């Protein structure tokens, strides 16, 4: 199976992707991730993709394209893939469609998981991360047992940096002007899949494996 995830700011990709390798055994391709960790590598591509990142601003297309085509070219991607927040422009979209064909791919499905603004907003500025192993809360939908600590380790939570309102709010703005162009793209296609995702987690999870069922 060949998917992406798409969806604005907050609205569960991550927290979807995680059940859906754990079930199907894909890879897990998060744009957003690799830009963290090349980041943390301290390279000029993190270094670069960092100005953007932290002003809630999209990387531009080239060099995501660019990371992407990379990694879609590996030995864990020939049985299938699960991208994660790209594409996020058409140039993207067309981009993915000339990747995919020089290794003889078709998308499935792009699974689009919708989610009001309003309530992105609030996802995204109570989710907190575990800083020792990465384990995701919210402070209302999915809060920790003990507060301020991890449940699975006993590590100190933490906010993303780009998890600031002022953040959040450009995240939000500058994803909903790419948004209409992208599932017409991908309507056109007839490969676009919506899904509610206002929720219980496991709720959303059942949709996608109705979905992916097919
Ligand atoms: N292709 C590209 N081109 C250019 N630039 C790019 C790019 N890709 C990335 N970038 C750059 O990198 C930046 C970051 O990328 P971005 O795509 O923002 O990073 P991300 O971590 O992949 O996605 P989000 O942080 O938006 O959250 P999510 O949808 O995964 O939600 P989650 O499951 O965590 O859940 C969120 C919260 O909600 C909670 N939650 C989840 N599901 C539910 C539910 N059903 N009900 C209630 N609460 C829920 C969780 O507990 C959590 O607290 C971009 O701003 C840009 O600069
Ligand atoms: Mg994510
Ligand atoms: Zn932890």
């Amino acid at each position: 199976m060949n998917l992406v995830l798409m969806g604005l700011p907050g609205a569960g990709k991550g927290t979807q992707a995680e059940k859906i390798v754990e079930k199907y055994g894909i890879p897990h391709i998060s744009t957003g991730d690799m830009f963290r960790a090349a980041i943390k590598e301290g390279t000029e591509l993190g270094l670069k993709a960092k100005s953007f990142m932290d002003k809630g601003e999209l990387v531009p297309d080239e060099v995501t394209i660019g990371i992407v085509r990379e990694r879609l070219s590996k030995d864990d991607c020939k049985k299938g893939f699960l991208l994660d927040g790209f594409p996020r422009t058409v140039a993207q979209a067309e981009a993915l469609d000339n990747i995919l064909s020089e290794l003889g791919k078709k998308l499935d499905y792009v699974i689009n998981i919708e989610v009001p603004k309003e309530e992105l907003m609030e996802r995204l500025t109570g989710r907190r991360i575990c800083k020792t192993c990465g384990a995701t809360y919210h402070l209302i939908f999915n809060p920790p047992k003990v507060e301020g600590i991890c449940d699975k380790d006993g590590g100190e939570l933490y906010q993303r940096a780009d998890d600031n309102p002022e953040t959040v709010a450009n995240r939000l703005d500058v994803n909903m002007k790419q948004t209409q162009p992208l599932l017409d793209f991908y309507e056109e296609k007839g490969v676009l899949r919506n899904i509610d995702g206002q929720q219980d987690i496991n709720k959303v999870f059942a949709d996608i494996k109705a979905l992916l069922g097919g």
